[PDB]
């Protein structure tokens, strides 16, 4: 029943104390209690977190970075809230502070002595540097960054930095005997404080620093202006400008925590009972956001709001997000694996067999597009925002988590439509496709109001055919949320493998991988979803018009399939009536939008470009379609792309996912999370907050 204490991490004396004023405050409002271990440096934490032998810390995202990093692997537990200036904020911009009257811009630094937070961090190190790359000239990997930053700069302070075979690198570091460049708070020009002082002392003629660091020490606006900040574009502008005037702009400062067993919730009961008594004029007695002047920032970032918990399927890849990673790893890697990444696109194929021909798509195309996978499409989701892959096409359904993430729909999908199959297509405006419910024409009892109680098959959870277009109208109907009670036993492929939504689904060969949601699910998707209903493991299929006709009269011929013949089914339309497949555009669910391709704004265009010669190459009408390959093809498995898309087409304006997908749609999606929402579109709600 009892349950212990969080075992805090401190780096140097003064922040032991600090930990330990804490320690004594907390018992004495009879809070969770905390312990204080204590080690020499942030880097000596993540690994004492990891060994079990501590655990918590607050660290600087470069440091996440490191901590997320395999042997270790923490994870972000809570971020801390900041100023802003305006609204309080999980973000803050990077910059350069400089004196007035010293001339150089940014990309004059070349020979200046320059004083840093400390190696590894955001602002005080990966942000600059990284920006700075294109002076070093400087190899990649194999040579140390250490070695080409430390000829860079005339001399300075990067507390933590090899300064025995570097000693250009801790020379400006003030600091006793051994305490020189320490990477803590020994050495006094260590963080954000320590880098404007060995600026401010003359020690140096740069620093990389927090967009506040100014005002955290000069709350006189006389001091003020005689400094000013370096630009990106070689102008010098006011330290109040930061808006304008930064580096970049990274991810908050979190208290990360192990993966397996790493008392998350104790951590957070900590945190959030130290915020609420001693975090903003709570209390006198000890505030958890000051420190002493001699040493700043003890354990947390002093004038931090707070902390918010951040979710728990985010990583740390998925908390730094693409840019800052990306930036990241490409300080660890050579300017042509940089460049190469840049210049090709990585699908994310969705589970093996989509694998397989992404594998194919690649060779073909000479490596213009490369490949990643994953099980489930949110994965591949994930990894599209952790920046790893570069896109995937997605159904309605999904384009909305998608869009709730930030990625926005590129160009849609247009099958094989009807009128002047001539250029049309790519201008041709997406039509969408009829969802329909569809039944054999043998249960003539069957009807849509009978649907009650009765089996069903369904392409996937999160889908728009399945899913969304009928499980909307009947939480209609019903006014229940509960889902799994409505038919009797189903297969909707992603449901929770022990209810009874994954009861008719059946795997793969060997029947194992039951109700995963990919292609492994023999019922999984638009024809899984069919032969379900087909090989009568279930009543009624939620599918679209076409699934009917291109899998009955011969068209396909896989054993299930071959017999099947378009009359042997009907559609349930929503006046009780039924309608031959024929029927549809009268007899239909709804009209859905088409599946659509999705990418971060960022690399839209030339996402685009690829895409468009790709197709051209072995598209619908490619010269090499049944020659080479034929990108919207796969023998009825609906791999990739849909198998009776003509071309991938333009948005016809619907840019962002909202208008993409339309009002209803939209809102009728809302609607049903009030019954269910999932850890995706849980994670991104905080990170796009
Ligand atoms: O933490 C750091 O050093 C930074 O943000 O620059
Ligand atoms: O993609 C789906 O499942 C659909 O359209 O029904
Ligand atoms: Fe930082
Ligand atoms: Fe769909």
């Amino acid at each position: 029943a009892p349950r212990k204490s969080v075992r805090w991490c401190t780096i140097s004396p003064a922040e032991a104390a600090k930990c330990a004023k804490f320690q004594r405050n907390m018992k004495k409002v009879r809070g969770p209690s905390v312990s204080c271990i204590r080690k020499t440096s942030s880097f000596e934490c993540i690994q004492a977190i990891a060994a079990n032998k501590a655990d918590a810390v607050t660290l600087d995202g470069g440091l996440v970075y490191e901590a997320g990093l395999h042997p270790y692997k923490l994870r972000p537990v809570a971020a801390e809230v900041y100023q802003t200036r305006g609204k309080p904020q999980t973000r803050y911009y990077a910059v350069a502070v400089v004196k007035k009257g010293s001339g150089f811009q940014l990309n004059q630094l070349q020979g200046v002595k320059s004083c840093h937070t400390g190696l590894g961090r955001s602002a005080g190190w990966n942000i600059p540097i990284g920006t700075l790359r294109p002076y070093l000239n400087w190899t990649g990997p194999p040579e140390p960054l250490q070695k080409a930053v430390a000829n860079f700069f005339s001399a300075s302070c990067v507390p933590c930095a090899d300064g025995k075979q570097y000693p250009n690198l801790c020379r400006l570091c003030a600091g006793t005997e051994a305490d020189k460049c320490a990477c803590s708070s020994q050495e006094p020009y260590f963080g954000y404080s320590g880098a404007f002082k060995c600026l401010e002392n003359g020690a140096g003629d740069v620093a990389f620093v927090k967009d506040s660091t100014v005002f955290e020490n000069l709350p006189d606006e006389a001091e003020r202006d005689k400094y000013e900040l370096l630009c990106p574009d070689n102008t010098r502008k006011p330290v109040d400008a930061f808006k304008e005037c930064h580096l970049a702009r990274v991810p908050s400062h979190a208290v990360v925590a192990r993966s397996v067993d790493g008392r998350e919730d104790l951590i957070w009961k900590l945190l959030h009972r130290a915020q609420e008594e001693f975090g903003r004029n709570k209390s006198s007695a000890f505030q958890l956001f000051g420190s002493t002047p001699g040493e700043q920032d003890l354990l947390f970032k002093d004038s931090a709001l707070g902390f918010v918990r951040i979710p728990s399927q985010i990583d740390s890849g998925l908390y730094l997000g693409a840019n800052y990673l990306t930036a990241t790893q490409n300080l660890r890697e050579t300017a042509a694996e940089v460049a190469a990444r840049r210049e090709r696109v990585v699908w994310c194929a969705v589970g093996p067999e989509e694998e397989r021909k992404c594998k194919q798509w690649s060779d073909v195309s000479n490596r213009k597009v490369a490949c990643a996978s994953a099980s489930t499409t949110e994965e591949c989701i994930a990894l599209v925002l952790k920046g790893e892959a570069d896109a995937l096409n997605l159904d309605g359904g999904f384009i909305y988590v998608a869009g709730k993430c930030g990625l926005v729909p590129v160009l849609a999908e247009n099958q094989k439509s009807q009128n002047s199959n001539a250029p049309d297509c790519v201008h041709r405006p997406p039509e969408g496709y009829l969802a329909v419910a569809v039944v054999r024409k043998s249960d003539a009892d069957l009807t849509w109001n009978s649907l009650s109680g009765k089996k069903s098959c369904h392409t996937g959870v999160g889908r728009t055919a399945a899913w969304n277009i009928p499980m909307g109208l009947l939480f209609n109907q019903t006014g229940s949320c509960k889902f799994d009670k409505f038919f009797s036993q189903s297969c909707a492929p992603g449901a929770d493998p022990q209810s009874s939504l994954c009861a008719l689904c059946v795997g793969n060969n060997e029947n194992e991988n039951k109700c995963m949601p990919n292609s492994e699910e023999r019922y999984y998707g638009y024809t899984g979803a069919f032969r379900c209903l087909a090989e009568k493991a279930g009543d009624v299929a939620f599918v679209k018009d076409v699934t009917v006709l291109q899998n009955t009269d011969g068209k396909n011929s896989e054993p299930w399939a071959k017999d099947l013949k378009q009359e042997d089914f009907e559609l349930l339309c929503l006046d009780g009536t039924r309608k031959p497949v024929a029927e549809a555009e009268s007899c239909h669910l709804a009209r859905a939008p088409n599946h659509a391709v999705v990418s971060q704004s960022d690399r839209a265009q030339h996402l685009k470009k690829v895409l468009f010669l790709q197709q051209d190459q072995f598209g619908g009408n490619g010269p090499d379609c049944p020659g080479k390959f034929c990108l919207f093809k796969s023998e009825t498995k609906n791999l990739l792309f849909n198998d009776n898309t003509e071309c991938l087409a333009e948005l016809q304006g619907k840019t962002t996912y909202e208008q993409y997908l339309g009002s209803e749609y939209v809102t009728s999606i809302t609607n049903l999370r009030r019954c269910s929402s999932s850890p995706l579109l849980e994670a991104c709600a905080f990170l796009r907050a």
